[PDB]
């Protein structure tokens, strides 16, 4: 069973505010991240929307243009969410930031995509471990 269409929160400038505006309020309802966390987070908004006009005004990476936005949202989650702090760990953050993900494609459209939730937490994954093996005893 082909989906036979295409959904992504990258599509339009429109829906990738509504997506992070909406984020960041599941974010502020988990109480995981503090406040300056949070403004850290917001500021990705804009960079991904600055970023965006440029690439779309330009004629390279249609298509790759989509894996760069995803990796380079991703990897600011990852870096913020890898934080010593206190009292806090980065698997319960990232598990928070999965579920307020889950809930922002439900007010952009209104449909759960937990393909798309994961395919995300796997490249803080991978940023966070810095494409690198390690002991993990």
């Amino acid at each position: 069973g082909s989906h036979m269409g295409q959904n992504t929160p990258w599509s339009s400038t429109e829906l990738a505010d509504a997506f992070i505006n909406a984020f960041m309020n599941e974010a502020g309802r988990t109480g995981a991240f503090t406040a300056d966390q949070l403004d850290d987070m917001s500021t990705i908004g804009d960079t991904i929307k600055t970023a965006m006009d440029k690439m779309a005004r330009s004629n390279k990476s249609s298509k790759g243009k989509l894996q760069a936005l995803n990796m380079a949202f991703a990897s600011s989650m990852a870096e913020i969410a890898a934080v010593e702090q206190g009292g806090l760990s980065v698997d319960a953050k990232t598990n928070a930031i999965a579920d307020s993900l889950n809930s922002a494609f439900y007010q952009t459209t209104g449909a759960a995509n937990p393909q798309f939730v994961n395919e995300i937490r796997s490249l803080i994954n991978m940023f966070a471990q810095s494409s690198a093996n390690e002991v993990s005893y």
